[PDB]
Parts: C-alpha cells; sequence; structure tokens
C-alpha cells in the first residue's frame, strides 16, 4: 500500500488525468464524455507525475485516463485503466439499460467490433505515427508515411460502414455507442489535419464527427478536459 | 456481393487461413475459448480475405472473423478482431462468467488485462512482424524500437505475475478472456521470434507454461496448425 498523496479519497468514480495539453487529451476525452452522456457522479484527479510509484499502483502501463471507484456493495475499491476498458467499466456500472454499452448479444457483437477496430487498428496506429512525428529522437519519414498510409486504409472502413442505409453511427443505425465516443477523437477534422490529410474525402465520416461533436456531452467533455490544472488547483483532487 | 455455395451459418462458423507459424497466433484465441466452454462450431478455410464476399463479414479483411446464429435464431450476427471474437463468445456461451467475469469486479479487471494486450502488446507484436518480414524496405530503428516496446509489455506482465497469489493476468484464481488473448504473444517460442530470452520474465514464463498446460489450449494449437491441410484445402472443413 505505497503512500497515496493525502488529497485522494475514493468517495465516488474518481477520473484520473493530466494537465490539459493540445493534441493530448484524445484518450482522457473518452470516458469523460461517457459519464458525462450517463450523468455519473464523479472526481477529477489532475496527476502531476505518471512516474510516481503511487500511480503505478492504480495504472502499471502509467498512463492516463484510469480510474478508481467503490464495488456495487460498498465494501472494496475498483480501478480500470487504458481508455477502452474505462469505457466498457463506466457502462457495466453505470449504464444500466444498455444506452451505449448495448441492451442484448446482437447489439453488443457490433459494439464490440468497431470498439475493439479502434482499440487494435487506429488507436495504436494514431498513437505510433504521434511518437515517431514528435517524440522519437531522430525523424524516421518511411515509418511516418506507412502509418499515414494506415490511418487511410482505416478511415476508408469508417466511410464504407456510414455509407450503408440508415447506418448513422457506427455500431447502430439509432443511436451512438461507446464504439462512436472511442473513435470520435480519431476521426474528426481537426485530428485529420493533424494527420496532414484532407477529412472532405470521407465525406459520410465527416458528416458523423459533426454529428457527435453537436451532442452536449461531447461539448463539455471537450471544454473541461482542456481546462484541467489551469484552473484554481493546478495539481491533485479538483473542486 | 454472391458468398461461395458451401457457406451455411446453421451454428457458429470460425473463419481461418492455411495454418503456418505466423498465421495462427490471432484466429487461436477464440479457438481455445470454444474448446474451453464446448461450443459446438465450424471451421471456414478462407482462400483469399480479399474476396468482396469476406469484406462483407469482415472489413479488416482478416481472420479471425465468426458468423453466428442470434439467440432468437431470426438473424445472423458476426464477430471480427480476436478480443472481439473472444467478447462475443463469452457474452453468448459463458453463462457461468468462467472466462467473462461472474461481477464488476472481476470483469473490471478481466478488462484491464484483455485491453492492455488489444491496444499495446498486441498491435506492437504485428507492427514488429510486418516491419521485420512483410514491409519491402528493412527499417531496423523502426523494428528495434517495437523490440524494445515489447521487452516493455512483458516487463508489466512479469510485475503483476510476481504479486502474492496471482497466478492469472486479471483473477488469482482461473484464468480468463485476458490470459487467452495474452498467450500466444508470451511464451517462449513467440519470445524466441522476437529475439528475446523468455526465461529473463520468469513468472510469465510459468504462466506460459501453465496456461499451455490446459487440454483446450493444446487441441486448439493442434487444430489452427492442421486447418486447410485435411482433405478439404479451402471452404467449409467436415
Amino acid at each position: 500500500m505505497s503512500e497515496r498523496p493525502s488529497d485522494l479519497v475514493v468517495n465516488r468514480l474518481v477520473l484520473f488525468v493530466v494537465k490539459g495539453t493540445a493534441t493530448a487529451t484524445h484518450n482522457t476525452v473518452k470516458p469523460l464524455i461517457l459519464l458525462e452522456e450517463l450523468g455519473v457522479p464523479h472526481d477529477i484527479y489532475v496527476v502531476e507525475k505518471v512516474s510516481a510509484p503511487w500511480f503505478s499502483e492504480i495504472n502499471p502501463h502509467k498512463m492516463v485516463p484510469a480510474i478508481l471507484d467503490r464495488s456495487p456493495d460498498g465494501r472494496d475499491t475498483l480501478r480500470a485503466w487504458e481508455s477502452t476498458s474505462t469505457l466498457m467499466y463506466i457502462a457495466d456500472a453505470y449504464d444500466k439499460d444498455g444506452t451505449f454499452g448495448g441492451r442484448n448479444v446482437q447489439e453488443r457483437s457490433e459494439i464490440n467490433n468497431w470498439l475493439t477496430l479502434h482499440t487494435a487498428a487506429l488507436g495504436p496506429t494514431a498513437k505510433y505515427w504521434l511518437y515517431f512525428y514528435k517524440l522519437h529522437p531522430e525523424k524516421l519519414p518511411k515509418t511516418i508515411e506507412k502509418l499515414r498510409s494506415n490511418i487511410t486504409v482505416q478511415y476508408d472502413i469508417l466511410e464504407r460502414r456510414l455509407n450503408e442505409p440508415g447506418q448513422q453511427y457506427l455500431a447502430l443505425k439509432d443511436r451512438p455507442t461507446i464504439a462512436d465516443i472511442a473513435t470520435l477523437p480519431f476521426a474528426m477534422k481537426s485530428t485529420a489535419e493533424l494527420f496532414g490529410l484532407e477529412f472532405e474525402k470521407w465525406p459520410k465520416l465527416q458528416e458523423w464527427s459533426v454529428r457527435m461533436g453537436e451532442r452536449e456531452a461531447v461539448k463539455r467533455a471537450w471544454q473541461r478536459v482542456a481546462g484541467f490544472g489551469h484552473g484554481e488547483k493546478e495539481y491533485g483532487m479538483l473542486e
């Protein structure tokens, strides 16, 4: 039980973030979107150093987002880490009716297909693109271009799906799911421009990104995640 | 697109390709769980994943994929991405939550360690294999960075399996879909392929042997190697 900071108490779901940074909030915004959609009571904890031993006991991958929350019976503490895992946990614990998690086996079969496509393909591809483009000490343009090429193939797959009759969202025809929440940050105009792509080439994907973008929970989430650690308090439990 | 005449969905159909070392490490995952639960299923060997009819099942044009009957029996379901096939089989056929998790607490850890494989080790290993074998140009600096990232993932798994009583990745007591998703990318043969000495991660090695001794895992490895090398080369197997 490595000593946690004195202000870290779990009276409700605690979402772990870092100081809002331009282009670096696209994973932390995912669980925040779902919390806002379902109206889940939650706290925000701004982590000063993800390398801190106390945080690695919450998330051994030493990244945000991460979640501490009380168990359903209220006896123990639960944890969720990896952005897709935080969406799965919130849905399981707080999406009673399966509005975002899926109501039956059939709905969940497509939700998990399009969620896992993001988790395995576009997500890690975008992560590696960003790493070799900005973070790696040496510039490897041959690697960068192959990763950019793979993003266009992923956009083609999403575009094909959203060109199917009545398919307004990725998984279900009628409403957005945790599949749509997971994909949005990596499939919108701002991100397409960062990748050096013209988003207009995927018109049904662009229309979908605007339809998701207009949701109040999404607008609230984007505004909040940018501001964390730039308010009255820099690090620790926000008020 | 018109399907082949032999493709009928009377039960769960697992789509695979001809068995080779480099083509079975994802398809074996759903097969392990089908064998663990004793789910009735057919095997369909796909000649060309580029075939239009297959892209209607999986737009990503890869195996494994699944077509199955809905619970009510009215409609057909599809699952694609190996993690998604594990999720589907658990949802439809793991009625006791033996591999899927019995409560919110169990599922919280299962989804943490399953998603870790799905987001980190899985794609990292996939990219390592692509640049090492498939990419026309050799990019050693890229390959080495991916190799380094594999050792970091092994380090995380080793740390977890050094925790008191933690016999499996997610739960202490039994293996889950998290352990099934990880096994093919965390065993001696795969470590050797990555140019790594697996003995450097002793508790991860011990875990891989414990998983490998399970009868359902042994059957899955034996079967996945043989697909397309029996009496029928492509299509629905007997």
